[PDB]
């Protein structure tokens, strides 16, 4: 099966960025220099990334230093904006839930839901995430963009594992 | 020094109770029967509990089956209600921050901040919590009473430890 994965960092108070969409205060609050392999491990298992228009713009600008960081995967951009599709990038004007259900009926590997909250929240509400890798950073941010603001459904999950690297808590949950 | 401790359970989405103030869906989502000693350990170190009027009423009714569960400690009830003080219970009409600063200048042991969010949030904003024992339950609640809703200050903390019992994540942070 094509597993749907959420791998994201957030503050103790469940903010993923500040007011501006900046992540620098989350990055500032890592304590230590030890390696973690969650990202490389997850990334090796996916063939597809799904994200909204703002996250796409942020990643292409701020994260990609020499070319688009996820050029080596299939990208869906879930947006009402009418962009130009390519062999590697597809603009999706329907709901994220409809995208994920269609993908799951297709041949392939795993799928990473990158962000933002408008993409992620409906997929959790729909119980369509298979694996949650949630990284808590040792900071109360006090304001900003909150993830899981108000899902309006109970979604029970199961704890697979938990550990700490550089004072970050890595919590790994699975769909019940 | 008199350390100020927060020991509370919440969902992945940072809810501490439902809409009604009920905690039964958090309790329902524990998976396993192994013992944990965090509560007894913390409780042994305190001489004082501080809580708001609703939490006091809930604990005296729902948690105390044969007499007030925290009768063996000094209780502060932070409320504008004019209750009747006793040798073991004191009604505090000023801010929770003023209470904690005064207590800290006095002789004694540690202090537990029980709840609710109106008591806890200002104390975190003020950086007055020394130890955080935060227990995440494997559930998105989707609505209810949220803790750390909007502290409006950055509060960096340090991860002391993290572990799992019965699929609950116990994260222990210390004041920076």
């Amino acid at each position: 099966a094509r597993k749907v994965i959420l791998f994201i960092a957030m503050s103790i108070d469940n903010y993923i960025a500040d007011d501006q969409g900046a992540v620098d205060w989350l990055e500032k609050n890592v304590h230590g220099t030890e390696s973690d392999d969650s990202y490389e491990k997850m990334y090796s298992k996916i063939d597809t990334v799904i994200m909204g228009r703002t996250t796409y713009e942020q990643v292409t600008q701020k994260l990609s230093p020499e070319k688009y960081v996820y050029a080596d995967r299939q990208t869906y951009i879930v947006t009402s904006h009418l962009g130009e599709d390519t062999d590697k990038i597809k603009y999706w004007k329907q709901s994220p839930v409809e995208l994920v259900k269609r993908i799951q009926k297709e041949k392939g590997k795993d799928v990473w839901i990158v962000g933002g909250a408008k993409i992620i929240d409906p997929l959790v509400q729909a119980n369509l995430i298979d694996t949650y890798i949630l990284t808590t950073v040792p900071i109360f941010l006090g304001s900003g963009i909150r993830l899981f603001d108000r899902l309006e459904e109970q979604v029970p999950v199961r704890l697979i594992d938990v550990y700490q690297k550089n004072e970050l808590v890595y919590s790994i949950y699975q769909r019940g």
